[PDB]
């Protein structure tokens, strides 16, 4: 397969196909990945920098996928910075719908909770990023940290988690009692009915499944 990117040299570009009519530079043992995210090709330099860490980072550190925002920015609608350190990670202005169980209701109530309060989504991933750092709060990718390089899906999928524990922390008395009053849900965080906007709102589901 032929490809001509940002990089490449001049002569490679003349070279390709012509349309159809109604610092670095690619060397010829060069290879190019392409962006997971924007689907463009860069020179792959994964290998290079393996014993080269001056060589920006070309993918996520727990996927193992390529991006090219961290090696010369990525561009395209929907793309908020798709590499980043988790703690400088661009989650987008919509990052709290559904970030509780991918249940609104719940995302709601934590929304409505930061709003009383003037935090924004960046003020509560840094405190959770902290108890995460203490080993307070816990991952299901259990070697992630504010410092990993990750990308846009990897990131979001922690920061639930996370969420899930700061919802969990917060205080019954600090909620409106329309939603202390809801009685717990027999199947908790992981109930399938709670996609359901009624079952939604008429029980909790910042709980476990119960047992016994
Ligand atoms: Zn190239
Ligand atoms: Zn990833
Ligand atoms: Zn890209
Ligand atoms: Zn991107
Ligand atoms: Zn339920």
């Amino acid at each position: 397969p032929y490809v001509v990117c940002r990089q490449c040299p001049e002569y490679r570009r003349q070279a390709a196909q012509p349309p159809h009519c109604p610092d670095y530079v690619c060397p010829l043992q060069g290879s190019h990945a392409l962006c997971t995210c924007c689907f463009q090709p860069m020179p792959d330099r994964r290998v290079e920098r393996e014993q080269d860490p001056r060589v920006a980072p070309q993918q996520c550190a727990v996927c193992l996928q390529p991006f090219c925002h961290l090696y010369w920015g990525c561009t395209r609608t929907g793309c908020y910075g798709c590499l980043a350190p988790f703690c400088e990670l661009n989650l987008g202005d919509k990052c709290l719908d559904g970030v509780l169980n991918n249940n609104s209701y719940e995302s709601d109530i934590l929304k409505n909770y930061l709003a009383t309060r003037g935090l924004t989504w960046k003020n509560m991933l840094t405190e959770s990023l902290v108890a995460l750092q203490r080993g307070v709060f816990l991952l299901s990718d259990y070697r992630v940290t504010g410092d990993t390089v990750l990308c846009y899906c990897c990131g979001l999928r922690s920061f639930r988690e996370l969420t899930y524990q700061y919802r969990q922390n917060i205080p019954a008395s600090e909620l409106p009692v329309a939603v202390t009053s809801r009685p717990d849900c027999y199947w908790g965080r992981n109930c399938r009915t709670q996609v359901k906007a009624h079952h939604a709102m008429k029980f909790n589901h910042i709980c476990e499944q119960t047992r016994f």
